[PDB]
């Protein structure tokens, strides 16, 4: 759970609170990439944001429904054996706490929904573009009119419809009276803690900005019956959340690597150092995004950004000595000391001042056929590297690597600029 909240404390109790999940289906992406941007670009000023920005995070990685079965069918009986035991528990006690109002769970879903039979696509069976309750009152809660806060939801998402067929309508599943399937599902557990609990499900008709488009619609229709006023620093419309999905300023950092940009990555990166001994689950990484993360393909580790494929690490596996914590270079003509771990930017040139005990290898550059080069103490150019050693599809990002013996001290990255 990562909270949005206000710069001051004292103002988390001056609103309701809100919480906010997705992806509990893998391969739902406007879910998951609705709360990564919900997270990343939207400011809460009085009450709480709760959110889980991905309830399935293992089945998102493998781009995958679920990959211990409907997790979303997993909240009344169960199994203490079930994998998924542990991950419910956590989200049922965010969910039952007293401190949360109102639960919003989002969802992508095949066709349109509508109250009558139109077609295939269009009918009360389909899941798409509907905003749903178990419902209409939850007596108890702090907000018990489940059916208004919902009715003047579809109101807002409704003022903004990009194409007539994606026209939003009230589901609700009347969970209660023998709907068997959502009696095992999130928002009936919800409702049963006396929370007002809503789901939105977006179209999977739909290409993937325009589904988070909807769910961020959803979720700023909710935030406005609530009264949980918020701020975002972006204009909410299709080439804007593309933009925002699909941001070049978008960066990965898995252990004590620098930080790598998300996007336009080569597909392949060979020789990638990760530390020996370590899960890869259990590898360090951080992004500014909230959905990021590493998986094992095979002998490869994918580098994925929901259901993105970033790149390919060809890892080896290698100790990493954290002795090491800068470097004397120059950049430029300029003498400096730069830390592990950095990215530098260079206009022109570069050189790495000798080391006793520590050996550099530039990806890219090389003055010989020596299996374990030594490359301090050259001064190196644009000109001068091989690139299709670069990290990126430009060309422009290569990667220098230090060794203490045969243990990894780290790694540098140069940016022409
Ligand atoms: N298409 C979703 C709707 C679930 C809606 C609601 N009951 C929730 O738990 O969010 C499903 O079949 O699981
Ligand atoms: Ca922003
Ligand atoms: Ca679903
Ligand atoms: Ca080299």
């Amino acid at each position: 759970m990562i909270e949005k909240a206000p710069t001051n404390v004292e103002d988390r109790d001056k609103a309701p609170h809100l919480l906010l999940l997705a992806g509990i289906q893998g391969d739902e992406p406007g879910g998951f990439n609705a709360t990564n941007l919900f997270l990343m670009h939207y400011s809460v000023l009085k009450g709480l944001v709760e959110v889980v920005p991905v309830l399935n995070k293992p089945s998102m990685l493998r781009n995958h429904r679920g990959l211990y079965g409907d997790m979303n069918r997993k909240f009344a009986a169960l199994d203490k054996n079930d994998p998924e035991y542990p991950t419910i528990q956590e989200i049922k006690s965010l969910i039952a706490k007293p401190s949360i109002d109102a639960v919003l769970h989002l969802h992508d879903g095949g066709g349109y929904y509508r109250p009558v039979y139109v077609d295939a696509m269009l009918n009360p069976k389909r899941w798409g573009n509907c905003f749903i309750i178990d419902q209409d009152e939850v007596k108890g809660a702090k907000f018990p009119n489940l059916l208004a806060f919902a009715n003047n939801t579809i109101e807002s998402i409704n003022a903004h419809l990009l194409h007539p067929i994606e026209e939003y309508h009230l589901k609700n599943t009347r969970t209660a009276q023998g709907d068997t399937e959502m009696q095992k599902a999130l928002t009936f557990y919800a409702i049963n803690q006396k929370k007002s609990a809503f789901a939105n499900e977006a179209s999977k008709e739909l290409p993937l900005a325009s589904r988070v488009f909807y769910h961020l619609q959803a979720i700023e229709g909710l935030l406005n019956q609530l009264n949980i006023p918020f701020k975002r620093d972006f204009d909410l419309n299709p080439n804007s959340v593309h933009a925002l999905i699909n941001d070049k300023n978008l960066w990965a950092k898995i252990s004590s690597l620098p930080k790598m940009p998300l996007f336009n990555l080569r597909p392949k990166l060979n020789h990638f150092p990760l530390p020996h001994n370590t899960k890869i689950p259990q590898i360090p990484i951080e992004s500014n995004a909230y959905i990021v993360g590493l998986v094992k393909n095979k002998q490869e580790v994918f580098l994925k950004y929901g259901n993105k494929l970033m790149t390919r690490l060809s890892p080896f596996y290698i100790e990493f000595d954290p002795s090491l914590e800068e470097v004397k270079m120059q950049i430029d003509n300029k003498d400096q000391m730069v830390k592990i771990g950095s990215v530098v930017e260079v206009k022109e040139s570069f050189y790495i001042h000798a080391m006793d005990n520590i050996r550099a290898n530039v990806i890219g550059f090389s003055v010989s056929n020596e299996n374990k080069p030594n490359e301090a103490g050259y001064t190196i150019k644009f000109k001068d590297f091989q690139k299709r050693f670069s990290l990126d599809k430009q060309e422009r990002i290569y990667r220098i690597e230090f060794y203490k013996n045969n243990a990894f001290s780290g790694m540098i990255l140069v940016k022409f600029v």
